[PDB]
């Protein structure tokens, strides 16, 4: 059974709602106004420029929590206009248009011109006599040239355009249709996004069932779905990260190396410092030590109990560790094995996961007899915390929150929730919990978790990681696709296992990956069944790792500013290259390289030989510390060793670089390394420096015209020097002093306003 | 339950194929040599470059009729047995399984892997819920490895991320599924199964292909390349080469629409409107309704709508044309002929004796028993005698809606006959056109295919709708049937559901007109061009007119496609293959070796298109444009990106008006940027395909030699964007607003600058 | 499932025989004459008086032996009328008049004066997809005051009106619904009878579901039937 809405029978405007009634026949005389469906779709806007579109069959079913957290606004201005010919609500530049009469027509344009819409009979309702269940669905339609992007953290091809997605959170890994952090929203070339209203499972065809649609479905008796205006990708995003939640800023520290004990390897107190000492000694940097799960007895993970035959005095640790100027995060995870002591006075006290029939749900996957924390349960929220502070006030500073996505549906929850719902959002209470402890402890600013799972709204606590991939050219591929689409996704902040997880690494695989994760927002040491240690490969390994890691601190200044435009426009630090020039043609399928901020560009390697095909958008790049210029607009073709990578800064840009290659978190206007890159004449670049709250502490302005170069700064700075980069000499310097270096011109500044000649 | 094969037990040679015995578990000791399956992997060589891979578990299973038509050969090829490793190799491309503790396969070619499957990645599963057995493969994808073709597919070009199933313009399904698919590193796959094959194009695992068939054995060929038009060299060697369709079928064609009103009096007034508007017209095609409603396909003409049959078919013929009527393999039941067709046995029946019958498309619908001879004579007997009274061709139509529950003449399996059966109805219709007007003349318009259903051209996108999304739609069915094994394909012009806009309709006529065939037809709407506007009209003639110029290099193309099975409507991946910005290009095609077209799909005009390395040049507006790079453009309705590479010399006709004449007479020869010590190459080609005059051209520092073989008389070769030249020896010379215009007096010619 | 004639797409004369093809949707227009189910309804006349109506479906169903021994003619003069308002079928004074434009409707006439007959969407084709059965199915009007007698040595009321019978012998006895001797042929005060033409299990509700029609059932793909003329009953049994 098929029934869809064919003509609009009447509109009325209830406020700053607009209410159609559709019905599945024609219904203009009296003989054919009953025994007939009528659908009702409610049209409102809760933030200037989205548009939610809430279509009802009937409204007797029951809608139990829990919903996304959406910000919705209810005195959203709107402009509703009800003629005889169609009916339209306006917020901003976006509108949605009903055709009246008799062709039913649903339209989503932006000032005036058609986006995307639903055309005749390509929405409604379905009864399944099959399964005895009931859908809603709908197809928007696909422009031609049209791309979509986005549904989570997916694996497969960038582009989405003929494929099946779920957004079911499951345990797959990196090289599957599976997620782990299932986001019902999408993303299209054309600047607009759609974000499908339903924690439980929502069903996408992109391009595959109606190749020039993309049609999403969910059970129940009613569909809600959001079309959020650009009219770029950018401001898609910032609109959705303002609407579900923006990103938190997280600390400077937390943008350094970082190094974990691996999974199945054994350590104690004398290992952990063996191989810190061992990083030294090697002039290695490292900021963050990370305890996985062994530092709980096995079979009884998460019990947050300390292993006493293997770490005897935890807190004297940590406090040795943090001496040694580290931070130190631990793995958690939401659930618990039967075998810890504390499993029975969890199920006496009744904080685990319930069957319907008062017995607790249990599995034998990742831990005998495994349960559940139930998070709807107060109390059992209130032992978790008390458990993860009492572990903060020991020394820890961040968690890792493992796990949290195969929810079984076959319970019944403390507070009731729907199963099908919680599912999915169970994900978001369990971050939220933990990050709600760690706001209370070291607080907000200094809040900061490793999760691998992810739910709408769950951007707010940063950062993310990839999951268990394979230790292959292939697999980071797989990784680098995945990070891109989570930032497209709402996520500004990803991480993921340099080296891979399965398996170990060949050297040059391993050397590749180091580069790429040190040149991501956060980058991790850590494996599965072999050490992540460089000096456990080669000694050239060991000279990429730190050659990266100073290079990453280096860029700290630049990093920490773009960190900030994800954490106020919820724009990621991994772009994609649609996302930064979604006007460029040639960026639509591009997977293999990313923009890493505003300014620069990476194209990691993946072959053993060094070569490397990328693309660069209109323009002269110039390569960050190689600093040979190519033309843009054009693909380029290149080879380079295990030290180097294309890493290229588009022109017209003022970047930041710092003198601190040792740690991340440094005062970054005193010393700055300014850059100035190709400088057209009657350009302007700007350059904010962040303070360590994210705002901007210094700001310096340049601008070219014929042969002068005037350089103002506004803010606290000092000692600060301006490389003009492929400008071996100068015509002179007024307000600074001039030296040669390698890359170009370095003008030491006396001030904030200098003018430089030629 | 799942099994796998995990190590090597054995690797015997028998002949010139190697023999695989692997154990899905450690069997180096003899107490572990028993209580377990044991695969055998078949590795041989039918073909130079290709490696046949059959993956079998029970051999007691039935393997019954029908198979796919394949050439298999004597092959050289080179086996060695070492203790390492077992490869078998023919030509570049070899097989290397990895013996010991480590199972492996792996594909090379000249040594270095180009894919192949990893430890626990193929094997054989129990499905004990539906008590069924499959076998499935994986072969890896590499990083930016991209794949492409499985038949007429409307989704995105590129596979990776899709599913795909092998059974037969808006929807996944597919009326000619192919489970053959191409990849930008050079190879090709061929699954070699008539029955349903499930593709995971990186969609399952996203790093490799999965293909997976129900049964006891898996059997699949490798076709090396090295490049994607090699490796369609030799897949269409494999199974069968795309036929060189008539010079006139790559005219104009014209139909009457599907439901409107059409007698006799609407053929000639469409007709004379063409020709009053001196708009050439080469085809008319007879839709449905040139039979009874409720009666297709019964052969009958309708009397109160054609009264005289043949004799209209006569005058039509008398003023130059050809005829096509439509034609499908099923037989409504109110047809008079539906009684003697079940007396005779010649429909298909259910196993307990009963007809097999549904209600769509015709009331009480049958379908012809085609594994019947009788039946298949009857059918042709009627197809011959509509050629008697003129016809052509024919459109074969439908053939897609096979069902399974079902028991055949001759006991072929159902579950393959699905899609063999569209081969074996376009294989009578194809025999019969050739025993009647003769091989050269044979020429179908079909819209069913199966593996081989290429020697049987031409073959038709479908329904799709009138608008842009169905034009680029259909744009990426052609590019993937292309890189499927066909070489020639046609579309609807205008668009077959609902009536087109006016700039649609003409949009769509510019890119119709720029593919291999191009056929006015539409359903409920007619497609004449004054139906919609006068410059519509405007329109049609110039595209006409441009095409019935370029047959002297439009069926030089052809004739490749035939010889080498490259299709004339390419993907920019398959002539630019080592360049990364061609990888996912679907909104413009090369049409031929030598034109680049990039069709409009927008109302203003404007269009984003992206030239490769080289000196581009426009085909008559002359504008040249930098390579290797993406361009923006606005066109109006008589104008689209149509541009010509560099070094190339293009051969023209002098006569617009049809496109079946002698090319080698009055041809215009145009050479765009012949670089110093480069030299080009034009083969003109003769009724018959051949190549009937050859033209080279040389250019040293400033003088260019031109040395002509074979028959020509009256050609000229214009010096495009060369506004003068220093001298010619040989012959004279002209001006031109597009270049110098050089008349030859011989084929031998000298031109100084 | 159930498809029903709603209007007569062409009628064809076969001899004296008169061929209704109608759709269950309407036809008028080219783009709907295809991708519909058509009733084939054959109307021919063994013997004077008596009109057979043959209404089918699929005719490649098997149609095996035992068949009733009926005294079929071919030779019965007949007379037909095919008309743009209607078609029509004399034998004698009975006739049979199908009403083409766009309404279906069925009647049987004596002398031009209705004596029964099937009026729009009272009869067709239903696919039971549970049991995965087909069925025809046809309903002939009673009138005012039109009692119905017959059926095979049932014991139950004598006049029908409001019962369901089967066709199916059992050995039941003199006390139930049950009847030794089944045979599917009613008879009116109106002076006609119906004929239900198959051996196998035939379902009447007589006055039972549609209390003003006789509604007779059979499972397959064609249900044929022969309305016998009176004027009398006693000549109808003649």
């Amino acid at each position: 059974n098929l029934i869809q809405p064919v003509q609009v029978y009447e509109v009325e405007q209830q406020g700053n709602e607009m209410v159609v009634y559709a019905a599945p026949r024609d219904v203009r005389e009296r003989a054919w106004q009953l025994d007939t469906p009528l659908f009702t779709l409610r049209f409102f806007s809760p933030q200037e420029g989205i548009i939610g579109v809430r279509m009802e069959h009937f409204q007797g079913a029951l809608d139990n929590s829990p919903h996304y957290p959406l910000n919705v606004q209810k005195d959203v201005h709107v402009e509703i206009e009800n003629t005889a010919e169609f009916a339209e609500l306006k917020s901003g530049s976006l509108s949605v248009r009903v055709t009246k009469g008799e062709f039913w027509a649903l339209d989503f344009l932006r000032d005036g011109v058609r986006i995307t819409g639903s055309q005749l009979k390509n929405n409604g309702y379905v009864q399944d006599s099959k399964t005895q269940r009931n859908y809603m669905f709908e197809r928007l339609d696909l422009g031609v040239g049209e791309t979509v992007y986005g549904l989570g953290e997916r694996f497969t091809a960038l582009v989405r355009n003929g494929q099946t997605v779920e957004t079911w959170n499951e345990d797959g890994g990196t090289s599957t249709e599976q997620s782990y952090k299932n986001i019902p929203f999408y993303l299209t070339n054309r600047g607009y996004g759609v974000l499908v209203n339903h924690p439980q499972r929502v069903s996408f065809e992109v391009g595959s069932e109606k190749v020039s649609k993309v049609q999403f479905s969910v059970e129940g008796e009613y569909l809600e779905y959001f079309v959020i205006d650009g009219p770029t990708p950018k401001a898609v995003l910032n609109r959705y990260t303002q609407f579900t939640g923006r990103p938190a800023l997280p600390p400077a520290w937390s943008f350094g190396l970082w190094l974990t004990t691996s999974f199945t390897t054994n350590y104690d107190e004398a290992t952990v410092n063996s191989f810190i000492d061992g990083m030294a000694e090697r002039h290695l940097p490292l900021h963050v030590f990370h305890f996985d799960c062994f530092w709980m007895k096995a079979f009884q993970w998460c019990d947050f109990e300390w292993d006493p035959l293997t770490f005897p005095d935890p807190e004297g640790m940590i406090k040795r560790l943090k001496a040694k100027g580290l931070k130190v995060c631990v793995w958690i995870n939401p659930y618990i094995g039967q075998r810890s002591p504390v499993f029975k006075e969890l199920k006496e006290k009744g904080y685990l996961l319930k069957r319907p029939d008062g017995s607790l749900w249990q599995w034998d996957k990742w831990q005998p007899g495994l349960a559940i924390y139930d998070f709807t349960n107060p109390e059992a929220c209130q032992w978790y915390a008390s458990k993860l502070k009492g572990l903060v006030a020991m020394g820890v500073d961040c968690f890792k929150t493992d796990f949290g996505e195969r929810i079984p549906t076959d319970v019944q929850w403390f507070d009731g929730s729907d199963p099908q719902k919680m599912h999915n959002h169970y994900a978001f209470i369990y971050n939220e919990l933990v990050w709600k402890v760690l706001k209370e402890t070291v607080g907000e600013q200094e809040a900061v978790l490793f999760a691998r799972s992810a739910s709408v709204g769950a951007q707010q606590f940063p950062v993310h990681w990839g999951g268990d991939c394979y230790a292959n050219y292939e697999s980071m591929a797989e990784s680098l696709r995945g990070g891109l689409s989570i930032g497209m996704s709402g996520f500004g902040f990803w991480s993921h296992d340099i080296g891979g997880f399965e398996n170990t690494a060949p050297a040059h695989v391993y050397k590749r990956w180091c580069a790429f994760g040190l040149l991501s927002s956060h980058s991790r040491l850590h494996g599965s069944k072999s050490y992540r240690v460089p000096w456990a490969y080669d000694e050239e390994s060991c000279d990429v790792v730190r050659h990266f890691t100073q290079l990453k601190c280096r860029m700290m200044p630049y990093l920490y500013r773009q960190a900030a435009l994800a954490n106020e426009f919820g724009t990621p630090m991994l772009r994609a290259m649609m996302l930064e020039f979604p006007d460029d043609p040639a960026c639509d399928y591009l997977d293999r390289q990313y923009m890493l901020g505003d300014s620069v560009l990476v194209a990691p390697v993946f072959s053993e030989a060094g070569e490397v095909q990328f693309y660069l958008p209109e323009g002269r790049w110039t390569h960050l510390w190689h600093n040979d210029e190519l033309p843009g607009s054009r693909w380029h073709k290149q080879r380079h060793d295990a030290l180097s990578l294309p890493v290229y800064v588009r022109d017209n840009t003022l970047l930041a670089l710092g003198n601190n290659d040792q740690k991340p978190d440094y005062a970054w206007h005193e010393g700055t390394a300014f850059q100035l890159f190709q400088l057209g004449d009657g350009n302007e670049t700007v350059c904010q420096v962040p303070a360590a709250d994210g705002s901007a502490i210094f700001t310096l302005k340049a601008k070219r015209q014929g042969n002068t170069i005037t350089v103002s700064g506004e803010g606290e700075a000092r000692g600060w020097t301006l490389c003009l980069r492929n400008i071996p000499q100068i015509a002179g310097v007024e307000g600074g002093t001039q030296a040669g270096s390698e890359l170009g011109v370095v003008v030491s500044a006396q001030g904030n306003a200098l003018t430089i000649s030629l």
